[PDB]
């Protein structure tokens, strides 16, 4: 009532579209199996009118649809006799010429909730169920999102209201945690911190007996929907809650104090996931307090959770460095700190990697990392919070960009040796790994913020899921799902998902030098916000040219922590794809790219475009007013309107500041104000 | 004993340089007397350790002190009959050749009170008073101090420390606030608002019968010390905390409200000073809100208070402009917004106006402003809190250029038409009329976080009392009644506080553009911070050259706000002086200064120079070590070698920006990196 039901809506379909069944066959009546039996129930409910009853055994002529795990049925089929995932599952239609059944066959209870989902979504979708055929696992491992939830209500970069989980350094007295259980569980999510990486005094006390029985009760919920909790960990709690002298990993007394931590929270949450981590900080002790390195610093923790199951979710974070020294390149930083470290870390230690070595810039190349650690475990993380990508007032479908990474092919192991590989653990057989996505969600009715960031979430989901799955065929599940099946919707919500991207980044930063937005929010334009910190983050911007020479021949040498076909690639300037030039390469404002325009022109031409483009996305969006609802049409235009607005200032703060500082006018004398 | 005694030390005197006196006289027995005769028990016996006996007549063989106003004298003697302010005194020692007798007469008690600080300012200098003359008024009728204090502890731009008077949105349980009165009566201060202008939640509600008392308690102790006390109010108090449905001055029952609060406050404090206001602002309905000028918004309080002899302090705080328009000029605002409402406010409104016209900037030309309202009181408030000049990390005595600033010719009224002549009421004749400074202290056991700015607050006073008083004198005063007369220490200090601004202005903001400071905070440099934003500080920095163009010629025509004389020097481009040529003239980087240096090496020159000069602070700071108490020694030793690792940031970001942009060198080769 207070939020919308975002792609799960379940609209009541046709007289035409719909199913007959009068039984629903549950073999098992574990929590997540009612969970699971609810879930079809409200779906055929909604969509189809009928409410099934359910049983626990099979009525022979009766149309059914058939709930249980391989243990549970009559006949095991080869098919589903090929399901290896433990949340894998099958659906298939009995071949039979009698009663219709539906077999929703998983390896274990988890498999048949996903299994449900995706049965669920074929009849959002529309499509034709009588002769079903399917069979189902994951790629990744662990599916992962990242809450930066704080405990007083705020959430570190959350641009859609307030948290959901806390309020008044409490936690909130649950239905919309259930609702957003279903949603996750609805596109696989299988894992969840709830509390921001950063912890905070109050935050700190999530792993003592004040808040534990809150925190239980909040992974109780997610558990029935196949999710496993995990909490950010201040690396000094020995001290600030535990009474402890110091935190240092190796003394004997710390070491106790978090195996005794771990101990009692598994007491409250039996199948705990584990701890995010974020090892060192400016205001607290670390492990680099004591001179220690990532390895021991990790360890310790792995060690506290090992004997219950736990995992330890480490953050690869490696602060200032000097503008003027260009030698030092941030970029490095991650590769250089934890290549040498590959073969020390503990099996249940999992490296969480950024897709990008800086910070989830609109476009970044592959953290080299990916395919360096054969002996380490990885997980990658995204951000579907949009902190650099439009906070969502900008739209912003971050699906094409994460393939562009997933299927970059590191060739650490020849050819064939792409991200997901590494990611899902296929290439190096990684006992634990996957992916990860810092949430997007905040109380706003819409959960995003930005109606359409709804896909973020939905899309994150799909492709930890299968990685294979095309930005097309995601952005076509969830307009279908949110916004129905009228041709001129689809298409144009499609159209304008799949090409947000592109767009946001044609008026933001150039050739993915990155950043140039204003410091602290990182919202908006201003090329030099950041130019002469500590933070690294630099484009050396002069009146003769701009770009990072990253190069090993007279620059930083970072392209040399990728393999050699990738490292050749960045190393030559007539190689080096344009839109990664100036991540590369420091050239001239007259340097021609691949596309024939100068690097300066190319500035000129994709902001005063990227501005039309923006436009283009309004009007297209216009033009389904009456297809759409009332509600939504004008909460996606007033963010439409405020996005163009938005596209105006980012296209004449940089056209301007290049001219300024170049002195070359724009090739078709558009407006640049001097 | 938790906090420094600042200037008022009273240093035990050596057995040569000590006074007889047995009794002091004390005509009179008002609060304010009583205060003024523990300063002088106080003064006499820590520098003379002599306890003379208070009495109320003279004994005619004892060496006294008498204190009393005109009206107590038995012979009143030609001097003293020449006093026609009521805050004026005169000090005299007896001619006669029997007992030595020092007479301190006063106007009213608040001008025995100002003698006796003078009387003992002469003893802490060492001066000799056997035979003293003296007769003192100020020149300014207010002597404001305004604070930027909020009632959850923090101060807006405070660099001292937390808030003295409040703390958890209540008042503080007052030793300290009677020891700063003393130090603000000390140095002439009469009137202080105590809390932020911007006016919060929980501060709106000082004017209510909530905590009217714990005002009134504060105001208490003002009063003893002649100093009236004023609060910023919310314009929107009606409608906040009133019950009304609107906040608009023509409003009659808005108009009514203010009346019946001005009543209600009296109530509490008799002589309660007014209010201080900032009239419009974005988050609150104000006067604009509604259609209304800043005259019927000042005018709808004036009446309020008229009743009570209030007086209403209006900011003349006129936000949002285009980067991209160079005919707006936000330099150009106040005098445009008020110059035409000049004869329309009420006789005790006086408008507060900045000593420049866009925001304490390291320099800034004269606010236009003074000099061009004949018929309407004003105030010039200069700011003590170093906000964008060093914030107290950085050294800066602020005396210099306040003095510039008042010693400015208007030629309002022809040759001799001074800023300080028309703020201190003698040239247009104005009722109520002065000067007010925004204050640097702060919770701090030195009170301004650096202990030298503590010459700042002594030194706003010390002008505001006579703006003819040099800035040598002052430093001179100052340094000895702080640290001592030792001749090196004395010659030393006042070297440093002299050269301090120049030296902090030399590698900040080049000749007058000013800003060029991180946004935000304000802190530290960012040529572009602002050069993008919609506050209209702009540099307009390219490849060819720097500066604001406000000529009339072919500029926004702000040249014109000015009389004649003064317009026609900045108007052209060889007679504008170089220290405020960037805010006038847009000049290519080989612009020729006065000096002979082109724009682009100036900048170089003084960047460098400027941290060479810092240095130079320091090494003359530790050669006086052992001549001064160690912890206030290392206490500026300490931000000394902060500000200097500062202007090494200071000087080569500015250096390198601009040697980017101009693609010029360094004339004598110095390090600038690329």
């Amino acid at each position: 009532a207070g939020y919308e039901p975002c792609w799960l809506r379940y609209e009541r379909k046709d007289q035409y579209s719909r199913l007959r069944f009068e039984e629903i066959v549950a073999k098992r009546t574990s929590p997540i199996f009612q969970a699971v039996v609810e879930e079809l129930q409200k779906g055929l409910r909604s969509m189809m009118e009928i409410e099934p009853q359910v049983v626990q055994e099979v009525n022979e002529t009766a149309n059914s649809i058939w709930l249980g795990t391989l243990e549970d049925e009559e006949f095991e089929r080869p098919l589903e006799g090929t399901l290896v995932h433990p949340e894998g599952y099958v659906i298939r239609s009995d071949v039979d010429d009698g009663p219709f059944r539906i077999y929703i066959i998983g390896k274990t209870d988890a498999g048949v909730l996903y299994g449900v989902f995706h049965f669920l979504r074929l009849l959002q979708m529309g499509e034709n169920i009588a002769q079903l055929s399917i069979i189902e696992q994951p790629k990744n491992r662990l599916r992962m999102i990242n809450h930066w939830d704080n405990m007083d209500g705020s959430i570190e970069r959350g641009y859609a209201g307030r948290s959901i989980f806390f309020v008044d350094d409490q936690f909130v007295k649950n239905q919309r945690i259930k609702d957003y259980a279903r949603l996750l569980a609805s596109v696989g999510i299988n894992a969840i911190s709830i509390n921001n990486v950063n912890v905070h005094k109050t935050e700190t006390k999530l792993i003592t007996d004040h808040f534990l029985p809150d925190v239980a009760e909040v992974a109780d919920i997610f558990r029935t929907y196949g999710i496993k909790t995990f909490l950010s960990i201040n690396y000094a709690s020995p001290i600030e809650i535990g009474g402890l002298p110091t935190a240092d990993p190796l003394d004997p007394e710390v070491r106790r104090w978090w195996k005794e931590t771990a101990k009692r929270i598994y007491q409250y949450i039996p199948d705990f996931g584990g701890f995010v981590v974020k090892a060192d900080s400016e205001f607290r002790p670390g492990p680099f307090t004591y001179g220690r390195d990532h390895a021991e610093g990790a360890n310790m923790l792995a060690e506290a959770l090992a004997p219950f199951g736990g995992l330890v979710i480490w953050r690869c974070f490696v602060c200032q460095q000097d503008w003027r020294d260009r030698t030092t390149d941030r970029a490095k930083a991650a590769y250089d700190h934890f290549k040498p470290l590959d073969g020390q870390f503990r099996e249940n230690v999992i490296l969480q990697i950024k897709n990008g070595p800086m910070d989830f810039q609109v476009r970044e190349p592959v953290s080299p990392l990916f395919g360096a650690m054969p002996k380490t475990n990885q997980m990658m993380q995204v951000q579907i919070t949009q902190e650099y990508t439009g906070q969502q007032k900008h739209l912003c479908f971050l699906i094409p960009q994460w393939k562009e990474v997933l299927d970059f092919d590191t060739y650490a192991k020849g050819k064939g040796s792409e991200v997901k590989k590494v990611i899902d653990g296929s290439l190096f057989d990684y006992r634990y790994s996957g992916i990860a996505g810092v949430s997007n969600i905040g109380s706003d009715p819409n959960w995003t913020g930005h109606t359409l960031a709804q896909a973020n979430l939905y899309g994150f989901g799909r492709l930890a899921w299968n990685p294979d799955l095309s930005a097309e065929e995601i952005a076509n599940e969830w307009v279908v799902q949110t916004f129905g099946d009228d041709s001129q919707v689809v298409e144009t919500i499609s159209w304008m998902l799949l090409s947000s991207w592109r767009i946001y980044e044609n008026y933001t930063s150039p050739l993915g030098v990155g950043w140039m937005v204003n410091p602290g929010h990182h919202y908006g334009p201003n090329v030099d916000g950041y130019e002469y910190s500590h933070w690294g983050t630099y484009h050396y911007a002069d009146r003769d040219g701009i770009g990072v020479d990253r190069t090993v021949a007279t620059g930083t040498g970072y392209t040399a922590q990728y393999f050699p076909e990738n490292a050749a690639m960045y190393e030559s300037l007539d190689t080096c794809p344009d839109e990664l030039l100036l991540f590369f390469h420091h050239v001239p404002y007259t340097h021609r790219l691949h596309s024939g325009e100068t690097v300066i022109q190319h500035i000129y031409n994709t902001h005063f475009e990227g501005v039309e483009q923006a436009k283009q996305l309004r009007k297209r969006w216009e033009q389904l007013k009456g297809k759409i609802d009332e509600k939504r049409y004008h909460d996606v235009l007033e963010r439409l309107t405020i996005q163009v607005e938005h596209a105006k200032e980012w296209r004449d703060v940089i056209n301007t500041y290049f001219y300024r500082k170049s002195g070359i006018d724009d090739q078709y004398g558009r407006k640049i104000y001097r």
